């Protein structure tokens, strides 16, 4: 598309105006050689209102410039040529519609302050006696004074000497030295929001760890609490899927979930090739859970019935005691299905070989699934009746 | 009413005192020509206590001024004429009872600091040797010094030279340079609360978008999540009606709801002209929901029964498959009524042609409505039995 | 008690040390006339460890002073007499155990900074060439420089001139100019917590009012929403009783409730003189609710049964229509009792004459009360059977 | 282990580089005697990439130094030797993996600013005319100027005099005087998080106390609310066990609970020596509760059945009236067991002699325990039948 190119070009034109117009207000020797480079940017300003896809555009586009300097209008009225700076109040919002915004906003404030400093320096250069000095060093001194005043440092090596300069510096010391604190506060607060996810996984971890270390916790447990937390930050960046997705409506949430959980989908044998309405009914009820190594899930005799679907990692099935391990299950399989099918207590124990994450599904949705969909229930039936040895 | 006029006049009088009294304390040549303009404001100060609809008013109204300058009381005791400044401590609270308060408060703090600066400058002008200089430039220099000190810039071009001036500037450098930081912090924090609604629709959108862009989401879904969010900001400003209205009591909430949801009311045929107690029983249970274009609502076979009332936009009804579209529904109509009436599963599918918002009503309130109100149930009965083709 | 007197005396002694010890470190001409006033404060320092009802006390109490100046120990080692300042690190915490703490903390930080400024000024006075000047003006100049540096104003009229002074001022410009910002930030944040209740009733009111004024709400409703809110702030200061009292345990909550709701207690005829276990069972289930004038409570035909106990204000009972008003009820009475007793729908309508607040009690606790306590049920029975006309 | 030693050594080497490299950039007379101390640190830099258990390490380890000064490369290109400072951007994160982090982070920011100040001072020393002055005082003056500028104090005693110096000081006054505010804000905010637990027990206590003191609460109740709160802070530091432990998964939560509640375990006679599956089923359902002295728990006639296990303190059993105290129970015992066993109302009253904390267990888990485990039910049966006198 070319809308990005046009927006970048408009930004370039409105920065050209911002840098140029006060500087040519101070020095009238310009605008004679820079004339050909101004008509193009002026006709590229009235051609932006038709490209709607608004009062700033109406006021700023009309060529109020190029005549103020033409008729050589005197000084108390020549300040009305400054209205071509009103594109910024819209550009700062239109540039947002393109990169993390917490980054685009951070930069826009920085340019703004470097434009305000230039404008104030050009203002201070004007109301001075005519001194036979080069223009470049005069601008350097004016900008040095403006940065000294705005930062509330105040060296005092160069200070006002006339009542007009005194009033001007009072106005600056109030206004600019207030917005510098304001903009620096905003930027300082918004730098701390570049991370967002790192901060919460750290606040949560510190909150848990302070309480754990306050008590006389053995080193072993304290080893695992910090390993799980690191695993969660690595694989999920501290995000909470549920907590994010209860802001969206139901169809958008379903569409997002069917792509987010698309890894466990087409992995287990019994989901793919089993219709498209079952896969929509069951996708929202799959919830993630993490079990670390050397940790138990089923303890062979408990109530409840919660099928567990292996996403990543290997799970090991054991008896009610340590003896006679049956087998080992891997990625894309599941276990714990006959607790509700046969109406019997748990008949085996399961551990985790490594950091394996897996999806747990409740009993109510599961027995509703059995009561509604016959052939999937039959497949579970034959798998359970075969799994008897 | 004239209470606004009287309050504005009292504000004008208490600003006249604030600007004048220290300035006439410094210069005793005044108060001779300004006498006729003082008696009116003094008699407009004792006439405010009777207009109650209070200790500041009691202390400040009594003409302690106009005698201090009369008897020409000496300097160490003449400072007791400053008590006419105690109207501000009430005026700053009484002006609130009139425009967003987050705007009225922002301005009141700005005037306060420009009054404190003037008072401090008038103070610094006093304890100086008598210099043969014009009064205007002397006030300008004093105000320049006060603004330099309060802003913590400190050029140092004009500095104290006597022990009394040194003690005065120590007092200012502590006290005023503390409240300047305090007031600027308050104003900086309260500028960010002018928006309120824009901020939350932006924090929520960034929170969702960061997680969406962290994953490998296709561009299509990412297109719709941001279109819905923009539609919600345009039509609701990011507000949450439920979340706002669970602070009010039940009768106030009902009265607010019957005006807020008054658009869907008198629009559908079966609500207006159907009593006034049904319309009170059902107004609180209507909840809004948004469905975007190309999105499904009913999938022809599901459980549940939730009638959907069309507020704005057109909804299209389809079969269990793509073939044989029945008809199209428009603004002010509804669908999905016979799921509970006939005790049958959903017999049709519905999509959205554009961004249509609609109101969903639960099954419990609906069957209670059927069990309580006979004639509305009969109207639904005849509409359902006619809608069989 | 005398513990307050002893604590105030200890504060006076530890402020005497704080003001005196660096000042006598700078000027060795003292400590000769001030000797009798030091032994008393020194023996009032070793007598505080026995009054336990602790390392700061152990280190600071031992008379390390009074010998440093005695043997006239040289300068590089005389700084070890400063350890008598270590009582402050405990006093700042012990003074809390006495007035809103948000006020006591605000003042303690202010004294701390005025002690740090004095200590730094006394430090700067020392490493100077011997100048034949009065001591008072020298201290004034040193304190002026210290306040200029700590506030980050920096006039620059008096500046370091020796390498030792340069190192000292670098140390101050880092350390003191950091804690001044720190302490001022703390004080600025904690000034805004003096109110606490005013802020929340204002944030809530603005949050509701912004949404109400965004919509096209009639002036009448907007009149009542703001009157109720003002009534709630006047009678409850914006507090939420429930929200406060679910931090306490059950017995403390019961003890607090039996005193808070003691106004409605011994007011209605049927509670006082009706045992002490019923009054404990029912005190926690009474909840407050506010109904404004011209507002309805019962609409004659609804389901539910919620007895309403009149706390303050008059309530008016009406028929199902406007005609034939029955009577008027006043403070200390109740209504709406036979909805559950006779198993009949509501037979009357009730309005509010003015801003009357009243207590609502649910149906489950009420019918449990009827099922458990016989004589109160009999009293309700006879009152209901008499109230048939 | 030796990984801590290696990490400390790497920190020492990267601080040696940070202090040395700009200082030898300014003064070329060095690097001749300091050569033997550089080769060791350079070969201790390429030996860190193999010890992985990464682009900063790749760029910084290659000996780009030691040749820039060798060939005596000119000034506009000699600045490329600064790349050996890129270890800090990793070291600041790797030092975290070792002491409360809220302390390690506080210190890392302080070193960073003292390194930035040194770098800026060394920069300012360079672009100066050659003055016949000692190097030490020149560095002292440069560092004094850098600290004056970064702190936004600005004495102005020494100021730039050349255009290059003016551009340099503009760059510093923007950049360094922005990050000084940023880092000081971060450190000021993070100092207030060293406590964490103290703050919440204080915010909660103030929130409760403001409401209690707003009402006309008697002094007696106000005495106990503050004693319980102090007891809770002493024995639990204001922590909420439940609220912390609903962030961990179920097996980690169980493992943590079986160590946290290990005090009440092996204390009561009937838990230890009663299997290992009962002790896992019941450990998560024990919840703590605190009852102060002179407070009632059971009032002899109520419904419900909640066994109470004595952790610490003595509990006293009384009749339905004051007469005929039966006995006294101590640490490690329990009461209130026959409310569900005999299906009878409460037959006794119990008070608290002192601040005794105890564990309450609900009725559903208790009757499930009775229905599942026979021998523990039999032990409760025989204890209840013996406890009949
Ligand atoms: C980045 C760095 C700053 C921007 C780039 C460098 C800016 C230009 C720097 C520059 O050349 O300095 C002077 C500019 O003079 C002139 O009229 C130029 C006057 C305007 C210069 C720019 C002023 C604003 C700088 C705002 C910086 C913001 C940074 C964030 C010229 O003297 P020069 O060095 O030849 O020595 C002369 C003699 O002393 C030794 O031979
Ligand atoms: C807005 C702008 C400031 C307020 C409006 C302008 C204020 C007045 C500005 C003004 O006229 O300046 C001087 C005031 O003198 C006098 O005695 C007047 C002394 C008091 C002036 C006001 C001081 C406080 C300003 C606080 C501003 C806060 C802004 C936020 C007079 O010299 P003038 O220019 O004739 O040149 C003389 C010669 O140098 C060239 O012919
Ligand atoms: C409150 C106000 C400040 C405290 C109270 C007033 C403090 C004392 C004020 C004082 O008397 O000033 C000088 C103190 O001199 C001396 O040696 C005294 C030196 C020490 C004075 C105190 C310094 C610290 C003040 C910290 C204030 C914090 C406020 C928050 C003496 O000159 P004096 O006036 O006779 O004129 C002389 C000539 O110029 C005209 O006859
Ligand atoms: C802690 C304190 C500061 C660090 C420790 C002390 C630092 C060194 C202090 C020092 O000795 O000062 C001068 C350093 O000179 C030199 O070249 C040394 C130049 C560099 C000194 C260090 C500068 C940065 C200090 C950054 C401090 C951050 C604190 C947080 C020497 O003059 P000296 O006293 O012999 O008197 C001479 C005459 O006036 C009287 O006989
Ligand atoms: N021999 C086996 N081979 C494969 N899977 C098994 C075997 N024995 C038990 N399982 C699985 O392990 C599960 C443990 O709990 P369930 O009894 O609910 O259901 C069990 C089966 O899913
Ligand atoms: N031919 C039709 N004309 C109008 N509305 C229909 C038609 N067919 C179905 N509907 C509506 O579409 C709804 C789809 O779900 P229900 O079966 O619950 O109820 C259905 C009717 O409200
Ligand atoms: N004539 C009356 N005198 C006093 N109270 C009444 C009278 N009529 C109705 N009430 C009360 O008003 C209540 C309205 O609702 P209820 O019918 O639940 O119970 C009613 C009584 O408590
Ligand atoms: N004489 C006694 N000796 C020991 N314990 C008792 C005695 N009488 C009552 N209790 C205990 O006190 C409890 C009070 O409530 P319960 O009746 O539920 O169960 C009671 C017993 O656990």
């Amino acid at each position: 598309t070319y809308t990005l190119v046009w927006k970048v070009w408009i930004l370039a034109v409105t920065l050209y105006y911002a840098i140029r117009i006060p500087l040519t207000l101070v020095f009238p020797s310009l605008f004679s050689p820079l004339l050909p480079l101004d008509i193009l940017a002026s006709l590229a300003l009235i051609a932006d209102i038709p490209l709607d896809l608004r009062l700033p555009d109406l006021l700023a586009a009309l060529p109020l410039d190029l005549l103020v300097f033409a008729l050589h209008l005197p000084s108390p009225l020549s300040l009305l040529s400054l209205v071509r700076l009103l594109k910024l109040i819209s550009v700062q919002a239109s540039a947002t519609r393109i990169i993390n915004p917490a980054l685009l906003r951070l930069l826009s404030l920085v340019g703004f302050i470097l434009l305000a400093a230039h404008g104030i320096a050009c203002g201070w250069m004007s109301l001075q006696p005519p001194s036979e000095n080069p223009a470049g060093t005069r601008y350097l001194s004016a900008f040095y004074w403006t940065i000294t005043t705005l930062t509330t440092i105040g060296y005092g090596d160069i200070t006002p000497s006339t009542p007009t300069q005194t009033v001007y510096t009072i106005v600056i010391e109030l206004l600019g030295a207030a917005m510098y604190g304001l903009v620096i506060g905003n930027i300082a607060s918004l730098v701390s929001k570049l991370d967002a996810a790192k901060l919460l996984h750290r606040e949560r971890v510190e909150r848990v760890t302070a309480f754990l270390s306050y008590k006389r916790i053995s080193p072993e447990l304290q080893r695992r609490i910090i390993e799980y937390f690191d695993y969660l930050w690595e694989t999920r960046r501290g995000y909470e899927e549920r907590e994010v997705l209860k802001e969206l409506p139901h169809p958008l949430r379903l569409a997002v979930a069917m792509e987010i959980h698309g890894d466990v989908i087409e992995k287990v044998p019994l989901f793919k090739g089993a219709g498209e309405e079952f896969i929509r009914d069951i996708i929202l009820h799959l919830e993630p859970v993490i079990y670390g190594p050397g940790e138990y899930i089923i303890r062979a005799g408990e109530m409840g019935s919660d099928v567990y679907f292996i996403n990543r990692g290997s799970v090991e099935v054991l008896s009610a005691d340590e003896k006679t391990r049956y087998a080992i299950l891997s990625e894309g399989q599941f276990f714990g299905e006959m607790a509700l099918i046969l109406r019997a207590p748990r008949t085996a124990t399961v551990r985790a070989r490594a950091f394996c994450d897996l999806y747990r599904l409740d009993k109510e949705t599961f027995d509703r699934i059995l009561s509604r969909y016959p052939e999937i229930a039959a497949q579970i039936q034959e798998l359970a009746v075969r799994r008897k040895e």
